[PDB]
């Protein structure tokens, strides 16, 4: 009886095995655009992905992760609200069963079809496992997806999903450029929060981009053909793998833009 996104093991249950679920800095949150304050002192965000080295794509039973070589400063995130250098380790998505749901963060209570999380860790802590134990250990860049025109840079991802249908399957995924997943603007909101799945550690500086990317209906349909189950088990489609918005508590969301 492990955690997931079903009636019996979903977000409302997680607090029993992970009491930090009811903590002071949980994610995601609703972004109230009229309460978020422009902070003129936020530095300009630096996304340096030209030397990124993708390795593999994995169905972990919750989402699929595109994993990178993070054993050197290749693909890094700096600037914005960040102090120091954060290395890209993986990206994944959260998505819905229908186009009106699937994001984790919300904007004035609007839910997007999906949300992309590019996960980075602070190199001052030496490895990712040490970093998740620190309040400033991780930086996750969140990008909303809406359904409309195709995103060309997503197609290579879409096309390998058939090979990783079930939990525990992986495939070689070299030479993928995550720059192709960004929107034109790097305008963002930032706040201190958490992992959005167990173990729900309060270790993340969230950076959520204002501008969504557009994907096609056909692209998100292929996400929804993935399985939460393992091979040879009854089929449970991998849909609605998102945590709803959590209380903001004693936090301020800052805007990089006027
Ligand atoms: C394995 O999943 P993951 O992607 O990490 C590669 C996930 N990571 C993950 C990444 C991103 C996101 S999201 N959706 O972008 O927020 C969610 C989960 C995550 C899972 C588990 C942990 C650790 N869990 C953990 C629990 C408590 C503590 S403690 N003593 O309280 O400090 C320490 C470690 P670990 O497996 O060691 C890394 O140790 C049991 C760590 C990470
Ligand atoms: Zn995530």
């Amino acid at each position: 009886h492990h955690w997931g996104y079903g009636k019996h093991n979903g977000p409302e249950h997680w607090h029993k095995d992970f009491p930090i679920a009811k903590g002071e800095r949980q994610s995601p949150v609703d972004i109230d655009t009229h309460t978020a304050k422009y902070d003129p002192s936020l530095k300009p965000l630096s996304v340096s992905y030209d030397q990124a080295t993708s390795l593999r794509i994995l169905n972990n039973g919750h989402a699929f992760n595109v994993e990178f070589d993070d054993s050197q400063d290749k693909a890094v995130l700096k600037g914005g609200p960040l102090d120091g250098t954060y290395r890209l380790i993986q990206f994944h998505f959260h998505w819905g069963s229908l186009d009106g749901q699937g994001s984790e963060h919300t904007v004035d209570k609007k839910k997007y079809a999906a949300e992309l999380h590019l996960v980075h860790w602070n190199t001052k802590y030496g490895d990712f496992g040490k970093a998740v134990q620190q309040p400033d250990g991780l930086a996750v860049l969140g990008i909303f997806l809406k359904v409309g025109s195709a995103k060309p840079g997503l197609q290579k991802v879409v096309d390998v999903l058939d090979s990783i249908k079930t939990k525990g399957k992986s495939a070689d995924f070299t030479n993928f450029d995550p720059r192709g997943l960004l929107p034109e603007s790097l305008d963002y909101w930032t706040y201190p929060g958490s992992l959005t799945t167990p173990p729900l550690l309060e270790c993340v500086t969230w950076i959520v981009l204002k501008e969504p990317i557009s994907v096609s209906s056909e692209q998100v349909l292929k996400f929804r053909k993935l399985n939460f189950n393992g091979e040879g088990e009854p089929e449970e489609l991998m849909v609605d793998n998102w945590r709803p918005a959590q209380p903001l508590k004693n936090r301020q969301i800052k805007a990089s833009f006027k």
